[PDB]
C-alpha cells in the first residue's frame, strides 16, 4: 500500500486530513479525517477561514439531492444542502465512487483558522449519520461501489507557526511496515462510534481500582476527530491524582492540570521520567482476556513552541475531562498503529512504526491478560423516548 503511505498531514491540535477530489472534473480539497463522526461534509460557500470550497457549479456530475441538513454540536454547528458527486482519493485506492456530500453552507465555530481542512469525512458507522441513518456514509458507498475490502488503518504521527503533523490512512488493509510487534484486536461492541470496553486502567503500574463500568461511562470510543485523551470525570480526577503524584517534584499551576496552560522546560532538559506511563486494557476477542495499550508522557504532553521563549520547550497536558465517557483520541492513536477492521467488528492496536519515545521507555501494546469470571465492563445508555419511538425498516 505504498501509494498510500504518509498520505496525512495537519497542524498539530487541529485534526489529520486526506487530500480527496470531489466532482468532474475532479476539485482538490484537504478532509479531516474523523473516526467520530458519520458524514462527508465539505465547506461550499466562501469562508474566512477557506483558501477554496467545493464549486458545485463547476461539477458537471453533481446532483441535487433537494434536502437540507443540520449538525448543532457541542461547541457550535454546520448546515448545508446534501446532493451526490463522485468522489477519490488521490493518495488512496484507484477507485471513484459516488457518494453523498454535505455541502456546507453556513458554519459556527466549525472551520479552523489555519488547520488547512474544509471538510470533513466521517468514517463511522451510518447510526450516527445526519439527518438520519438512511444517508449513506462514504465508506459504506466505497465498499459497496468497489472491491476495496471493508476495513481501514490509521498511523497517526506526532516558532510562527504549529508544528506539522504526518500520518498514513490505509484504505482496504494492512500495511506492515507501519507496525512492530503483535496486532491486538478489540471488539466493536455497537457499530455507531466505533465503541470499545475498557476492563481496567493503570497509571505506573497502579490499577486505579474502579468499578469497571466507570471508564465506559457512559461509552469508550476511538475517535482521530478528537485531539486529546478524554475521560470520564471520576477516572479524569483519580488519573490526574496520580499522575500529579509521580511528577510531585514539579508544581504546576492549576491551568496545567486543565489544559489552559503550558509548562515549559529548557531545550532538551524535559524530565520525561518524572511523568508515569497510562495503560488502558481493552477486552480481548476472547472472553477473559485483555490486552493493555500503553502511552508515555511522550503522547498525553502535546508540544507547542511558545513564541516569547522559543528556546523552550513547552507542553500543554493533553488529558481533559468527559462527561460523555471515553474518547482516545490523538494523544492515544499517535502510540499505535489502529485497524479498523469493520468486516469483522473489532480494532486492532499494534506498537506505531512512528510513534515518540525515549532510550528508557515505549508504547506498548501487550498481552493476553487473563481474569477469572470476568465482569460486563459496559455501560448501557438510559433509552429515552424520543430514540424509542424511532422505526428502523
Ligand atoms: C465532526 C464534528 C461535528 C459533529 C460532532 O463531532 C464533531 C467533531 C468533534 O469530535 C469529532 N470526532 N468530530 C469535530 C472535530 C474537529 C476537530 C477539531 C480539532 C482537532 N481535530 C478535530 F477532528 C472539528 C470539527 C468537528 O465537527
Ligand atoms: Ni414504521
Amino acid at each position: 500500500f505504498v501509494e498510500m503511505v504518509d498520505n496525512l498531514r495537519g497542524k498539530s491540535g487541529q485534526g489529520y486530513y486526506v487530500e480527496m477530489t470531489v466532482g468532474s472534473p475532479p476539485q482538490t480539497l484537504n478532509i479531516l479525517v474523523d473516526t467520530g463522526s458519520s458524514n462527508f461534509a465539505v465547506g461550499a460557500a466562501p469562508h474566512p477561514f477557506l483558501h477554496r470550497y467545493y464549486q458545485r457549479q463547476l461539477s458537471s456530475t453533481y446532483r441535487d439531492l433537494r434536502k437540507g441538513v443540520y449538525v448543532p454540536y457541542t461547541q457550535g454547528k454546520w448546515e448545508g444542502e446534501l446532493g451526490t458527486d463522485l468522489v477519490s482519493i488521490p493518495h488512496g485506492p484507484n477507485v471513484t465512487v459516488r457518494a453523498n456530500i454535505a455541502a456546507i453552507t453556513e458554519s459556527d465555530k466549525f472551520f479552523i483558522n489555519g488547520s488547512n481542512w474544509e471538510g470533513i469525512l466521517g468514517l463511522a458507522y451510518a447510526e450516527i449519520a445526519r439527518p438520519d441513518d438512511s444517508l449513506e456514509p462514504f465508506f459504506d458507498s466505497l465498499v459497496k461501489q468497489t472491491h476495496v475490502p471493508n476495513l481501514f488503518s490509521l498511523q497517526l504521527c506526532g516558532s510562527e507557526v504549529l508544528a506539522s503533523v504526518g500520518g498514513s490512512m490505509i484504505i482496504g488493509g494492512i500495511d506492515h511496515s507501519l507496525y512492530t510487534g503483535s496486532l491486538w484486536y478489540t471488539p466493536i461492541r455497537r457499530e455507531w462510534y466505533y465503541e470499545v470496553i475498557i476492563v481496567r486502567v493503570e497509571i505506573n503500574g497502579q490499577d486505579l481500582k474502579m468499578d469497571c463500568k466507570e471508564y465506559n461511562y457512559d461509552k469508550s470510543i476511538v475517535d482521530s476527530g478528537t485531539t486529546n485523551l478524554r475521560l470520564p470525570k471520576k477516572v479524569f480526577e483519580a488519573a490526574v491524582k496520580s499522575i500529579k503524584a509521580a511528577s510531585s517534584t514539579e508544581k504546576f499551576p492549576d491551568g496545567f492540570w486543565l489544559g489552559e496552560q503550558l509548562v515549559c522546560w529548557q531545550a532538551g532538559t524535559t524530565p520525561w521520567n518524572i511523568f508515569p506511563v497510562i495503560s488502558l486494557y481493552l477486552m480481548g476477542e476472547v472472553t477473559n482476556q485483555s490486552f493493555r495499550i500503553t502511552i508515555l508522557p511522550q503522547q498525553y504532553l502535546r508540544p507547542v513552541e511558545d513564541v516569547a521563549t522559543s528556546q523552550d520547550d513547552c507542553y500543554k497536558f493533553a488529558i481533559s475531562q468527559s462527561s460523555t465517557g471515553t474518547v482516545m483520541g490523538a494523544v492515544i492513536m499517535e502510540g499505535f498503529y489502529v485497524v479498523f477492521d469493520r468486516a469483522r467488528k473489532r480494532i486492532g492496536f499494534a506498537v506505531s512504526a512512528c510513534h515518540v519515545h525515549d532510550e528508557f521507555r515505549t508504547a506498548a501494546v501487550e498481552g493476553p491478560f487473563v481474569t477469572l469470571d470476568m465482569e460486563d465492563c459496559g455501560y448501557n445508555i438510559p433509552q429515552t423516548d424520543e430514540s424509542r419511538s424511532h422505526h428502523h425498516h
